[PDB]
């Protein structure tokens, strides 16, 4: 099309995303299960030497797939960020490092 807010949001926050995302597998598994990533895409991510590189790769792929996939990805991060956040207080109190 001509307008791509979700794609742009990811592009502008690249470094912030690469340093704040510390888990790539749930992301790739979700992209696969929702048919937005193919076996080859996942394979390409696996081939990256570091996790930060995997996040950069995932972001590249997502951005190129388009607005629908980038929107999906953003809602996926939101849901994942809410998924375990409420255990932080507890994990900290139980002296769990």
């Amino acid at each position: 099309s001509e307008s791509h807010p979700h794609i742009q949001l990811l592009k502008s926050n690249r470094e912030l995303l690469v340093t704040h995302i510390r888990n790539t597998q749930c992301l790739v598994d979700n992209l696969l299960k929702n048919d937005y990533f193919s076996a080859e895409d996942a394979e390409i991510v696996c081939a990256c030497p570091t996790q930060p590189d995997k996040v950069r790769k995932i972001l590249d792929l997502v951005q190129s797939k388009g607005e629908e996939v980038s929107e999906f990805f953003l809602y996926l991060l939101q849901q994942l960020a809410d998924a375990y956040v409420d255990l932080r207080p507890w994990l900290l109190e139980i002296g769990f490092s």
